[PDB]
RNA sequence: GUUCGAAAUUAGGUGCGCUUCGCGUUACAGUUAAGGCUCUAGAGCCUUAAUUGUAAAACGCCUAUACAGUGAAGGGAUAUACGCUUGGGUUUGUCCAGCCUGAGCCUCUAUGCCAAAUGGCGCCUUCAUCGUGGGUUAGGACAU
DNA sequence: CATTTGACCCGCGAAGCGCACCTAATTTCGAA
DNA sequence: CGGGTCAAATG
């Protein structure tokens, strides 16, 4: 094998081939979970704010009574609990509330499931039996517990090899599970102070994640001590990486990022293979794909052929003010630049901002201003419900460009087989493709 | 006695999943502030910006045998499910991740909250009732 | 009038829970 | 952070 791989490279010394593996899966999951975290929160808004209404709606508060204005309006933005007395506590909202139906004439009764709407959770929360270790004998396929669930075992294990007979060792394992009785046995049974922290440790300590043996063989762990150790759960991400260069062996071991080593040295073998843990070879993405995003995460504003979006003045760039419609604001930005100097940085900041006068919102907060879009067009344009959002994977092919045909329905502007990275005789498509930075129209299908 | 292997423990980092709280975006509607034009100091319209409210945020696919609210009763560690067995939806060229989830089950895993036993509560179940919902999707491989 | 050709575009923050998989170190037991 | 966008410019 030879295999060396380290930060985004990988070599497979055998050869002497050098391989560039993804080192963004990490962070596209990263952002693929915080767009389902926020689709969650607001489909949890949904389902809060529907319950509220029919309540409202069934004890008379329908929606043109000023009691189910102001309630429905504070159930928008209810407060965080996390935490007990840039967002309120639950307890403000909820007293709002309580002021609220109680000037509406309501009962205790109808106040407190109002509360209890508030308050309620819609999604479960389950965390308690999630990630599930299975026990390390190949014999014993079971779940291995929590540690905090077998800390008698855990202390066992440690106790089992004191110079001291059985009955000790059971009324020691017995009193630390007697406070001071452990202190004066170890006083006087002196023990090391690393196994005395141990035995506190498993004692006390919140221990988070399971052991290697479940409840039969944690303490007959040295009949199997052979056996490495194993893996079963690694991060997608170091798996897409570690997989593409094992792809990379198949169609073509002193391996010294570190993470994961186990799971190459088990795919190596797939089974005895021993293992001795940009000139990279000396020492040793598809956006189009079916589960990208089919369209940006900011909507942008279509009206009357332009295309324009709000970015807050803090989010311009110096050079670029120029798309700032209001002819105003882009000489108040002018004449803030040339004070500021942002050409090099070109972000801009808000103490900057507050200090031009930009601070014109209601907590004296940074206004934002409508700029027109460069880089988009026309065709890039789709429509879902109110929202238009710039699509970068409008074209699936060239035929004219092939729209995509999970947009079709939703492009604003009507549409008037060479697929991209195809070998012609692509590395950006369309009616003339760019093809490898030389485009041409008359490519031909080899 | 060195080395190596395992387990345990601790700290760091990396990452994965769940549940929320916001800001920002967008659509409409109402206001305020200006800028302009147009009718005639006002009045009508367009712009920008602020402030209010509500609504959308991937397309889709799958579910009404579904889903949630309310009430009653029963069960609640001889119990349930995030567990086990075995699925199904997302799901498509195909295969997956991840999430969700049905039926049976308690051999492994887990089991919360408010008040020493115990007591509520969440929880699970059946029914009655008003209904209109719920899951997943912004990732990876392969083919094309 | 098809090509270069050069600049431009792209959602952020926090909290509460779980978890694994690698480093660093120690104990203990097994071996080779 | 590729896949485009526009307008410009041997054209
Ligand atoms: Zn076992």
């Amino acid at each position: 094998l030879g295999i060396a791989y380290g930060g985004k490279y990988t070599g497979l010394a055998v050869y002497a081939n050098r391989l560039k593996m993804r080192d963004d899966v990490a962070g596209i999951l990263k952002d693929r979970r915080k767009q389902r975290g926020i689709r969650r929160t607001a489909q949890t808004k949904k389902k809060r704010l529907r319950e509220l209404k029919n309540y409202l709606k069934s004890i008379g508060y329908n929606e043109s009574t000023a009691t189910f204005e102001t309630v429905y309006s504070l159930a928008h933005k209810r407060g965080y609990d996390y935490a007990d007395m840039n967002s309120r506590h639950r307890k403000e909202v909820v007293k709002d509330v309580h002021k609220a139906m109680i000037e509406g004439r309501a009962t205790e009764e109808q106040i407190k499931r109002v509360e209890r709407i508030f308050n309620k959770q819609y999604r479960p929360k389950r965390f308690n039996n999630r990630i599930l270790t299975k026990c390390k004998v190949e014999d014993c396929g079971v779940n291995t517990p929590l540690r905090k669930n077998v800390r008698d075992l855990l202390i066992e294990n440690i106790v089992r090899f004191f110079p001291i007979e059985q009955s000790e060792k059971d009324n020691l394992k017995d009193a630390v599970l007697r406070r001071e009785e452990v202190k004066s046995f170890f006083r006087k049974h002196k023990t090391d102070e690393h196994i005395r922290k141990q035995v506190y440790d498993i004692a006390d300590n919140k221990l988070s994640g399971r052991t290697v043996f479940c409840k039969e063989h944690i303490l007959e762990h040295t009949e199997h001590s052979k056996e490495e150790r194993k893996v079963f759960r690694l991060a997608p991400s170091l798996k897409t990486k570690i997989e593409n260069v094992l792809a990379v062996i198949k169609d073509e071991v002193v391996m010294e990022a570190s993470i994961g080593w186990r799971y190459m040295r088990d795919r190596l073998r797939e089974k005895k293979l021993p293992i001795e843990r940009l000139h990279h070879a000396l020492d040793a993405m598809d956006k189009g794909s079916r589960g990208s995003a089919l369209h940006d995460r900011n909507p942008l504003s279509y009206k009357k052929g332009i295309i324009t979006r709000r970015f807050m003045v803090t989010e311009i760039e110096c050079g670029k003010e120029d798309d700032v419609i209001s002819e105003t604001y882009r000489e108040k930005l002018k004449e803030a630049f040339k004070r500021f100097d942002t050409k090099k940085g070109k972000c801009l900041t808000d103490k900057e901002a507050k200090e031009a006068g930009f601070c014109i919102k209601k907590n004296e907060l940074v206004m934002s201003l409508k700029c027109s879009i460069k880089g988009t067009g026309p065709g890039q344009m789709i429509r879902i419900n109110n929202n238009v959002f710039k699509t970068n994977v409008h074209n699936v092919g060239v035929d004219y460009e092939r729209k995509n045909p999970r947009l079709s329905k939703h492009f604003i502007e009507p549409p008037p087989t060479l697929k991209r990275r195809d070998m012609v005789t692509i590395k950006k498509l369309g009616t003339s493709p760019t093809i490898e930075t030389v485009s041409a129209t008359k490519l031909t299908k080899a």
